[PDB]
This record gives structure tokens, C-alpha cells and sequence, in this order.
């Protein structure tokens, strides 16, 4: 859990990249992760649009186009493990900024229930005297689905984001170690 | 550590060693937890409340006259987002003296047939400090699914550590 000082530092960034204009029947979350590791090492991992399996769980495969150029606008085709109710996810790059260290994607297809899913990730340096760590921020907006709460999966999406941010931290940290 | 490893060999031999069937596969995992063993043990012994240290648990239902005894079962419904749906699990072993427990799935709406598991809590005192090493093994029939079971076990062990470390502090 971020410290009050950490929180204050990120206020501006949250307003810039992680503030969404919601549609009626949609919602938004925001998570945070502290990583004892250099920021630019963490970005290298995060920016790899063609390789999410590196920091995300449950990914069986991730394929892209052959003459693939990782610019905004390009897509990826994720296949998720069997054991998750989801099958295939077509995901589009929305933002990449090696400068500001911001990235983001939107789901534009695939056999799943969530519609109009869209998330944004940002990386942040924290120099305090002796040392240097990172804080990552991952927000997302997704429609409020129609049907009984039997089947609402917004809680899952949420702990997925959380689980992946833990793996990212683990992965990023064992590279500095 | 190579040293932690040396002390658990025996326990692996007694509790985490399986007689495979043709088509099944076994696996072992370890987790270092900064917290006392009795604290850890006291969480993982709670058969009626696995959600306390596991991910993805919609519900867990036992029974109102539930006494915690080998043979007893529990009904678990998974969060939504996961294919398999509900599962029936029975307590295979409970030993508060050697701190060992285990269960096997005996029903449910899924693919993991003949899934069986064992968990052990181990003590480790070093310079002054006192930590814990947990071991979890499992066996399952194989016909994509071993991958998911393995991922789950690791995650759950990671939640256990989080939860137990949070309780000590
Ligand atoms: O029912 S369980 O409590 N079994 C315990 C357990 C632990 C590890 C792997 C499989 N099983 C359970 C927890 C979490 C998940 Br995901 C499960 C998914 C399918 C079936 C059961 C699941
Ligand atoms: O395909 S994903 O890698 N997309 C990224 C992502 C992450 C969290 C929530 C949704 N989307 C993915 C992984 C795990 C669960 C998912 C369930 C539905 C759709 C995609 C899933
Ligand atoms: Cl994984
Ligand atoms: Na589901």
C-alpha cells in the first residue's frame, strides 16, 4: 500500500493518464504496486506489447502480425489458458510513450463477456536519498454487464490486474537481484 | 536454500510421495513464510475456510454440524471467470502434531480428475529468528490443465504468505 508521500507524488499523473470519462453502465479501477527496482528496467518489461506473458498470468500464447511494428494501432491476439472462461482476446495498442513511460491497450474483440475493456499503465521513479524504487499504476474501465450478478466478472478482472502486478514486481525484482 | 532442502527430505518421503497411475503426474512446491509455524499451520488447517488463504473462492460450504475429521467434505464454488465451476473436496489427512493436511477432489464440474493434494508446515529457527517453510504437492490425471493447477497452487501459496506475514506483524 502506497505511502501518503507516494500518493501525493502520483496525484498529477493519476489525473493525466488514469482519469476516465465514463459511460452510463461502466466502471473504473486503479491499482498500485511498489517495486524495489529501477524504473527503466520495469518499463522495458511493461512496454513489450507483443509479450505480456512475461508479467501476466494465464497467458497460453500471444501472437501478432508478421510484419509487426509495435506502434500504436497494432494488435495482438491473446490466447488464454483453458481453465479460464475466456478464450481469445484481440487487443489493440492505444498508447506507448517511452518518454513518459505510459502504455495502454483496448480490447476490440474475442469470445468473452467483458465489453469495451480499456486499461492504462504508467511507471514512476522514486529517488529517496540512498535508494530508488518504482511504483506502477494500472487503471482500467469496463462496461457493467447485463445479466444476473451470478455472472459478473468485474471482480475477476480486478484480481487479475492485481495478480499480474505482483508477478511484474517479482519478475522485475529478480532482474536487479 | 540448500540447507532448508536437507531437512525436508524426510517429510517429502512420508507425505509428498505418490504412487502414480499411468497418465498422472506429481508436483512439489515450496514457500518461505516469515511468521511462526503455528500461525501458518493454524491457517492452513482450517478446512472449512480455504478462502482465507486461496484465490478465487466464491463460496465454501461445509455443513452445520461440521466436525473437522478426515472424511468430511466441503463444497466450493469458484469465482466466476473460471471454467470449472464447483468442486467437492474431502479431507484426507489431518495431523496437528506433525502439521499435515490434505484433501482430494471427489466431485465437481470440471476436468481435474483425481486431483489430490498434501501440505506441510515446517519450522526454521536461525540466528534468533524463526520462520516457516510450507510444502505443497499434488497429483492429477493428465489426458493444457496441469499448467493451470500449478499456477493456482503457486498463487495460493503466495497468498498464504501474505496473509500470515500480515498477521504476525
Ligand atoms: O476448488 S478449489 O478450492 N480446489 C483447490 C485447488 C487448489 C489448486 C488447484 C486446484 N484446486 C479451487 C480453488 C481455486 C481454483 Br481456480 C479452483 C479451480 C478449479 C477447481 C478448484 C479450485
Ligand atoms: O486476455 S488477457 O490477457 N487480457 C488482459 C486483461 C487483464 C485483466 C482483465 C481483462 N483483460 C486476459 C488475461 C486473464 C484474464 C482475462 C479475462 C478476460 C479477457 C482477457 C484476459
Ligand atoms: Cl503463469
Ligand atoms: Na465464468
Amino acid at each position: 500500500e502506497l505511502t501518503p508521500e507516494e500518493r501525493s507524488e502520483l496525484k498529477n499523473s493519476i489525473a493525466e493518464f488514469h482519469t476516465y470519462q465514463l459511460d452510463p453502465g461502466s466502471c473504473s479501477s486503479l491499482h498500485a504496486q511498489r517495486i524495489h527496482a529501477p524504473p527503466e528496467l520495469v518499463w522495458s518489461i511493461v512496454r513489450r506489447f507483443d509479450k505480456p506473458q512475461t508479467y501476466k498470468h494465464f497467458i497460453k500464447s500471444c501472437s501478432v502480425e508478421q510484419n509487426f511494428e509495435m506502434r500504436v494501432g497494432c494488435t495482438r491476439d491473446v490466447i488464454v489458458i483453458s481453465g479460464l472462461s475466456a478464450n481469445t482476446s484481440t487487443e489493440r495498442l492505444d498508447i506507448l510513450d517511452d518518454e513518459r513511460r505510459v502504455t495502454g491497450f483496448s480490447i476490440i474483440g474475442g469470445e468473452h463477456r467483458l465489453t469495451n475493456y480499456k486499461s492504462v499503465t504508467t511507471v514512476h521513479r522514486f529517488e529517496k536519498e540512498n535508494r530508488i524504487w518504482t511504483v506502477v499504476l494500472e487503471s482500467y474501465v469496463v462496461d457493467m454487464p447485463e445479466g444476473n450478478s451470478e455472472d459478473d466478472t468485474r471482480m475477476f478482472a480486478d484480481t487479475v490486474v492485481k495478480l499480474n502486478l505482483q508477478k511484474l514486481a517479482t519478475v522485475a525484482e529478480a532482474m536487479a537481484r
